[PDB]
């Protein structure tokens, strides 16, 4: 799971896989976390 810390984030991840592709840069370029957990943290969860 691609664990967002904000709403933004999440819809700014989004954004970033509007071409329908690179997840892990949607990552780095938004501050979110790609983790290998089937639900997200606490202070990750959008």
């Amino acid at each position: 799971t691609t664990c967002c810390p904000s709403i933004v984030a999440r819809s700014n991840f989004n954004v970033c896989r509007l071409p329908g592709t690179p997840e892990a840069l949607c990552a780095t370029y938004t501050g979110c976390i790609i983790i290998p957990g089937a639900t997200c943290p606490g202070d990750y969860a959008n």
